């Protein structure tokens, strides 16, 4: 995408080499937002070839408030298979804080119940916000949030989302991120009936790591093409009854994957 | 400033009409970002007067993990009067959730002191981050976080931050803001003998209110001057032992002061 490519060849041309906890290496620049109108169709990079069903499986695998990969597993899923312990879990990531953010007393909020009760009834809050960054148990997470917390928005029919994320790796895991929160924009707004409208991304720490510098400059060489349109074939009763049979992608003709190795 | 006038330029020539929580009525933007350079000037606005007593002060008290107005009281800064109740309370905002997030096992987690440690023993972290949006306490809270969520990061010896605010009235709440944070990054970059890079901001619903409109127009048909310097004229032994005096403001020369009303 034409954004997607403008930040990587940002980063390459001023980011500064940081020494990473990994040992490997970054060229880092701090500070960036894209905005994605989601009218124009749906952000899943054509520079190379993007597999949803990691994308979907992970989406949904959150709004289930499920933090163990066996359900990942199950779909054959394995993104989060280093980081997840001895018995399969990551302790209280992404979906534990979604749907049951402990209180300091006991409680559990649901946020994307919250959520889905602000777009009914309060549409034109300027709270409606979901945070996975839970300060209090971060020590009991197999990895801190990257997508750390996220903000919906409401004008003139249209439902808008921008995430803030921490930490990005621009080459392996940005392109998973942009596609992930889309397609949550799409399910949220068909839910509340709903237009789709932007999804900005705004970035802390935006990284390419030195072992992904080929890989970079293959990507950039290539022009984009057309984005896609994401079809939800049914509209569940509820955000949480949605199922990977559900989507469809038209228009998606990519340039070749690129594999690159995973900086853990 | 050049960047703030562009924002309320955008504000006004992009926003939509919506309705707020206090029904006065908006002109809104969904998404900006804007960077300032620390090294050009101490960024206060030189449209209009500010007054930087309320600023420094509210700014130590955040720091202190006072959450009563008495103190601000005592320095006469009226500016959370509005909010508070009988007692002087606001319930756990900034200062509480900076200084003593509590956790559900019984901790409390000091935010302030943790970032000050990554500065020191590892300034490459991606973790470096203050929250102050505590979802399982936004109920005692007299208001919610507008500026909830900010992050460090250290390059050449430079300390840059980003603001995430999800919620900013342009008129009075941003002078206020850049101001404050601005502040911290300069008495953060002292404590670890840093240089101060970049604050960086960026907003989520970022609003003109409907009786701001005049003032706003006022404000815009004048020239910025030349940016403020700030000298601190000591070195506290901790960032929790700075005082009003420590500061100064050389050559500052705003346009007149512009009033307008709070939307409470
Ligand atoms: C991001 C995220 C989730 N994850 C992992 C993962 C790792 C660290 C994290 N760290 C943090 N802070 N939060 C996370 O959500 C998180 C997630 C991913 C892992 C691998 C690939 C990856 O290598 N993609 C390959 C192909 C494989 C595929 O299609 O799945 C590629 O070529 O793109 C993508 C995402
Ligand atoms: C941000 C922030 C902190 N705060 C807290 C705070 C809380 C709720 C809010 N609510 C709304 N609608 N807008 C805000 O900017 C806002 C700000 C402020 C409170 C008042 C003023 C204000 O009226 N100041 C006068 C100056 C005179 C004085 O010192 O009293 C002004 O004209 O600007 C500024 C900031
Ligand atoms: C809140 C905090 C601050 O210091 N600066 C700000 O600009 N604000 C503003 C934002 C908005 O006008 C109002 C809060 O309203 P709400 O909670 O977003 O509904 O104060
Ligand atoms: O959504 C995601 C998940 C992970 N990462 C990357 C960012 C960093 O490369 C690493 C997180 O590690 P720390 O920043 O905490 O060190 O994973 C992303 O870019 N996006």
């Amino acid at each position: 995408m034409k954004q997607y490519l403008e930040l990587m060849q940002k980063v390459l041309d001023e980011g500064t080499q940081k020494n990473d906890r990994t040992g490997t290496g970054t060229l880092s620049i701090f500070g960036h937002q894209m905005r994605f109108n989601l009218q124009d169709g749906f952000p899943l990079v054509t520079t190379k070839r993007c597999h949803l069903r990691s994308i979907i499986h992970q989406l949904l695998w959150f709004l289930q408030g499920d933090t163990n990969i066996a359900y990942l597993h199950e779909n054959n899923v394995t993104i989060w298979d280093e980081w997840a312990d001895e018995n399969g879990d990551l302790g209280p990531v992404y979906g534990k804080q979604w749907r049951a953010w402990p209180t300091p007393d006991g409680r559990h909020i649901d946020q994307i119940t919250t959520v889905l009760n602000q777009l009914k009834n309060d549409p034109d809050s300027r709270r409606i916000i979901v945070s996975a960054w839970n300060v209090g148990e971060l020590d009991k997470m197999a990895l801190a949030p990257c997508h750390a917390f996220f903000q919906f928005y409401v004008a003139d029919g249209k439902l808008s989302c921008q995430l803030y994320q921490r930490s990005c790796d621009v080459f392996l895991g940005l392109p998973f991120n942009i596609a992930s929160y889309a397609l949550l924009v799409h399910m949220m707004a068909q839910q509340c009936d709903l237009e789709v409208g932007d999804f900005v991304w705004t970035g802390g720490d935006t990284h390419l790591y030195s072992n992904h510098m080929d890989q970079t400059h293959l990507q950039l060489s290539r022009e984009p093409r057309p984005l896609p349109k994401l079809i939800i074939k049914r509209k569940p009763e509820s955000i949480f009854d949605y199922r990977f049979e559900d989507f469809e992608i038209e228009g998606y003709d990519p340039h070749p994957g690129i594999k690159a190795p995973v900086a853990i």
